[PDB]
């Protein structure tokens, strides 16, 4: 089924949704094994490791990205002809991190200017729908339950923020993240296996530390519009102008 | 770089005309390339298209990166930078482009919408970020509307209501370029001209009536997450499909 | 209550002329309640029940409600008499800059309008009914900045000797009228009308509406030291430095 | 005046609490003006209004034109200045304060989903809210059952109406008591500053302890703007001045 009037009102007001048990016991076992599978195939990576490209690597998740308990919440929030960016997996273990990353107004410095609008995730509203550029389907594999967990996190409101956050972090000599340091707005989300969060990638974003033993898992789907480029990391324009990708701006690794 | 008033009258009006910009000998030399490169039959009449003029000539390979292009586009795109066509047209007796473009035009998918993204711009700490823009570099004078000359609804790069689907659906077969429309009015360039277009705006050209050619090369530009420009008739049912869908445009029922 | 053409044009050019909106008679009551009132006429519903009515008139009312879309109330209700030599420099424009004396803003929220689903919310709109023909610019001809009620830029500031309305702007652009038209009016747009030239009377009457939260309009200086003060105070108009 | 990171918090929740703006004595004299208003009649204090307070006091006229409500004020309206509202608040046991505000709530006129007097934007690095208001706290809250400021994130720019469907579908109970996984908490200390951006959807909890509860509130806007009223509809004169909200839960629960 489609959203509801409330799913739509919680996703515009905060920029994400949590769709609770979208996948079953068995889905999920399903999804774990065949991340064990793909260990297997091609071993020595390392336990904190990404699966790029997940559709490819497995006709499992191939059918997991086109699955309508996906794509139904997605379309309702994209509102565009739908393409398939990216279709990744991500294991994590003890001590790692994720910084925030994101964030509506932050700026990036265009060789001879500087921007604080990324037209990538820079979303609108019109006749009664909403229209975000592009989102992202996070599948849990695994509980996340406390912060030690190494639970997402998000600043609230930061999906429509007019003012740039991490600019002024940046320049006075910050070195330390705010998922480690708080922020007054800094909040958490716990999640079961075979939930989906549906995220707006306007909102600034991140998870804790995780401090707590065993595997922290998830696959994540982003999709946008037909006319987008699948995700790929860009560092800059090139000078021929046939450079394509996305340019990150302002994150909290370029300087914790 | 674009002055204030410049900037002013690209983002009230959605596009600028910068009075000769290349000089009758470079334009001349573009002439004269355009002369010998291969066109396609576009599927509308009396006109020929230079398709992926880049490609097909060292000479606009240049001109797609000349600055004085890219400055423009720059202080109107304010991302990072992207080339996502670059074709010529040429046109004779009894040709005509019938209106496309428009902020708040239609589409269909079940669902209705109104918005299309490809062309959604907006303003931020005083500067402009259209995704999607166009310099039409004229190689020919265009000084009356039989000559074919570019036509534009004002204001309709920023228009919140869709103006083509009711006239479709109340019958019109008639282009608003041929009909008349009260905010309807023309664009007059002499050879060397730069039109810099956001491609929000509700445009096309007059029927050219007067003989001679009709030429121009167009080269459009996008952030670099933007895929090159193809037209696509929907979202593919793997979801793989690139390219650009249109909303309503006058040629679907004219 | 106006057609979907004629709301898509109100939005995309910040006015609209409704054509021959009261008749022959009507225009010369209206004239002639004006020839007694003896340059502009303050307070015209509270000197004449005859603009109390106008006011009122659903003729004004149902195409201000469509472009408002808020619990309305009159702001203002004045008459226009001009001869020869007299012009309206350029007023308006959505992103024209102010002084508060510790910063400067680029807003003025009280003409500040927006769009949701399906319907402009304009806060401030003028219904000028005009009570004779007015064909030509030398006939001081409404004139406007094309886009300028959209306007992201200040445009003003800049050039602060001359008006735009004399020496022209490649997208200053003229309106023309004919007795009993109404042109009604977006006052986020920048406008003004070009210099009269020729003889003969130019007569209208202007009704402002806007929220029922609005005060009545009275161009305030400044805010005062009490913060009691009533009014609007104005951005950066041509009549500021010509 | 605010800093970056204390605009960058007002413009993304809607609000801001600026701690220990008022101190001790401070308070003391203001919770006391409010106290000498309550011996125009005997008896315990009662949950009320105290309206007009720059009117009623010398003391709460100055506070309304105090710098440290002013300047942040001046940050978040960015518009010449009009005090629009002064008044004292005490809240007693078993009082409440359902939900009102919000971005896109509908009002019946058709039917009409802005509300200009909240209608807030931004431009050139300003804010521009049109109805903001300084709640100048005189009690510690710092629980729920104490009454506590509560509001639903992000409702300052929701697109969405949340009430309507609420009322339509027979609901007769205040989500201030049901819960609602956006609506959160506020807790302040006596001598805090709440600024609050008008367009924010918010009320508080039901006060379920005894003691009592006091706060004075002065709300700002532009010098077009006119002094609050509540008006029901517009006037069949069209010469009516007031503000018609929009849908709150006050009309159905
Ligand atoms: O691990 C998570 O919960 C979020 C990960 C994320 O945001 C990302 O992969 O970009
Ligand atoms: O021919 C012109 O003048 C404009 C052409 C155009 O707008 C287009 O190629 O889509
Ligand atoms: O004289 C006109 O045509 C318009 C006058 C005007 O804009 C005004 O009264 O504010
Ligand atoms: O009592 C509170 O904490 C809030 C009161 C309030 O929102 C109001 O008086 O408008
Ligand atoms: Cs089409
Ligand atoms: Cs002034
Ligand atoms: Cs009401
Ligand atoms: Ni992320
Ligand atoms: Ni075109
Ligand atoms: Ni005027
Ligand atoms: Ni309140």
């Amino acid at each position: 089924p489609a959203l509801t009037r409330e799913q739509l009102y919680i996703f515009d007001t905060t920029g994400f949704l949590v769709i609770p048990g979208v996948f079953g016991s068995g889905e999920v076992e399903s999804f774990r094994s065949e991340l064990e599978r793909l260990d297997t195939v091609d071993p020595g990576f390392p336990r904190t490791r990404r699966y790029p490209d997940l559709p490819a690597a497995s006709p499992v998740f191939a059918r997991l990205a086109l699955d309508d308990r996906l794509l139904a919440p997605v379309r309702d929030v994209v509102n565009q002809p739908l393409r398939l960016l990216e279709g990744y997996g991500l294991r994590r273990t003890k001590d790692s991190v994720l910084y925030l990353h994101g964030g509506n107004s932050e700026l990036l410095d265009l060789g001879d200017r500087q921007v604080g609008r990324d037209l990538s995730i820079t979303h609108t509203y019109h006749d009664g729908k909403l229209y975000c550029p592009y989102v992202k389907a996070l599948v849990y594999l695994s509980d996340i339950q406390s912060p030690e967990d190494g639970s997402f996190c998000y600043v609230q409101g930061s999906h429509k923020a007019n003012f740039p956050l991490l600019r002024e972090r940046a320049e006075r000599g910050e070195n330390t993240s705010l998922v480690d340091s708080g922020f007054p707005t800094l909040s958490d989300v716990f999640v079961r296996s075979g939930d989906v969060l549906l995220l707006n990638e306007a909102l600034m974003h991140g998870t804790r530390r995780k401090l707590t033993e065993g595997d922290r898992l998830l696959t994540a789907f982003g999709y946008g519009p037909t006319f987008f480029t699948e995700w790929r990391e860009l560092d800059a324009e090139t000078a021929d102008l046939r450079g394509a990708g996305y340019v990150d701006h302002d994150v909290e690794e370029d300087f914790v």
